[PDB]
């Protein structure tokens, strides 16, 4: 997350680390079993990292639990990163307390304009390179379609949204990915994609989770 601020230890307790030796992606704890990230993420060996703050420290809120499945969208396309979005089953249940806790998913989409909470573990540098230990955060507006395409041409689907800033500064970033966009308390985005990192003109691109309501219900009922 560049031009963020540090959220606060186990404020934003359905965020998830993905580790596989080290942190690479985040993603989103939507039920005691199961984590929604980016398909961009996909690895075999996530241990999945939730209850963390400082992702070097011991803290006191952790669980670690092995990933048990991995559920790429079926019409993921890595080029494009149309539909990117995967499913994660953790081998056991987490223990879901003020600390560790479920984000709803949509019920409607959201609409340009409106604030969302993005966070992450990412670069906070847009030229150059700096890693944080502790959860970074950023509040962003949703942005138009329209606004969007225009950034991006020829690169938006039905299944992206932009938000952030136009004037550049405020972005998620590498590593950030998979990570969460919550807004009125609901999981509207996944952090996949943007040219750099808080660039002016290139706000940060989201897949966009009301679209996949559906899939993900089937998909957890059946796994
Ligand atoms: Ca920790």
């Amino acid at each position: 997350i560049v031009g963020g601020y540090t959220c606060g230890a186990n404020t934003v307790p359905y965020q998830v680390s993905l580790n596989s030796g080290y942190h690479f992606c985040g993603g989103s704890l939507i039920n005691s079993q199961w984590v929604v990230s980016a398909a961009h993420c996909y690895k075999s060996g996530i241990q999945v990292r939730l209850g963390e703050d400082n992702i070097n420290v011991v803290e006191g809120n952790e669980q670690f639990i092995s990933a048990s499945k991995s559920i790429v969208h079926p019409s993921y396309n890595s080029n494009t990163l149309n539909n990117d979005i995967m499913l994660i089953k953790l081998k056991s249940a987490a223990s879901l307390n003020s600390r560790v806790a479920s984000i709803s998913l949509p019920t409607s989409c959201a609409s340009a304009g409106t604030q969302c909470l993005i966070s992450g573990w990412g670069n906070t540098k847009s030229s150059g390179t700096s890693y944080p230990d502790v959860l970074k955060c950023l509040k962003a507006p949703i942005l138009s379609d329209s606004s969007c395409k225009s950034a991006y041409p020829g690169q938006i689907t039905s299944n992206m949204f932009c938000a952030g800033y136009l004037e550049g500064g405020k972005d998620s970033c590498q590593g950030d990915s998979g990570g969460p966009v919550v807004c009125s308390g609901k999981l509207q985005g996944i952090v996949s994609w943007g040219s750099g990192c808080a660039q002016k003109n290139k706000p940060g691109v989201y897949t966009k989770v009301c679209n996949y309501v559906s899939w993900i219900k089937q998909t957890i009922a059946s796994n």
